[PDB]
């Protein structure tokens, strides 16, 4: 079936717990595979040790820039950027996992976990999974964000990988 992956997250160097994500490889196989491989690190790079650099309460928590740690970087397993696969899945509510981007066909490695329904992103960002377990951890991360997106604690993915 669809992959299950995990992110273990610290805030200011102490663990918050684990976020478990189901990746909708049946719907968006290419997008799911990129994220899966970046969690395992099997290509020699990926999310381990990187940060949630942009977190906005009552919106979303954004991560995945493992090259520049600031929203300008990241790369996919395919190359620097890859196409929007489809917009079939929608930003239905809290726990949606979706690709950050800088316009059409600019997916790399950055992603976000929604903490509310974000319908205006439908048709613009590729949704590719959702939180199975660990919304409590997501709410903790969210609580360390701000209107500007600047975090008030350093939020680090210490470990990540594939469960099934
Ligand atoms: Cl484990």
């Amino acid at each position: 079936g669809n992959p299950l992956v995990y992110l273990d997250v610290d805030a200011n160097g102490k663990p918050l717990g684990r976020v478990v994500l189901e990746l909708k490889a049946d719907v968006v196989p290419k997008t799911a595979e990129n994220f899966r491989a970046l969690c395992t690190g099997e290509k020699g790079f990926g999310y381990k040790g990187s940060t949630f650099h942009r977190v906005i309460p009552s919106f979303m928590c954004q991560a995945g820039d493992f090259t520049n740690h600031n929203g300008t970087g990241g790369k996919s397993i395919y190359g620097s950027r890859f196409p929007d696969e489809n917009f079939t899945l929608k930003h239905v509510g809290p726990g949606v996992l979706s690709m950050a981007n800088a316009g059409p066909n600019t997916n790399g490695s950055q992603f976000f976990i929604c903490t509310i329904k974000t319908d205006w992103l439908d048709g613009k960002h590729v949704v590719f999974g959702h939180v199975i377990e660990g919304m409590d951890v997501v709410k903790k991360i969210e609580s360390f964000g701000s209107k500007s997106g600047r975090t008030s604690k350093k939020i680090v993915i210490t470990d990540c990988g594939q469960l099934s």
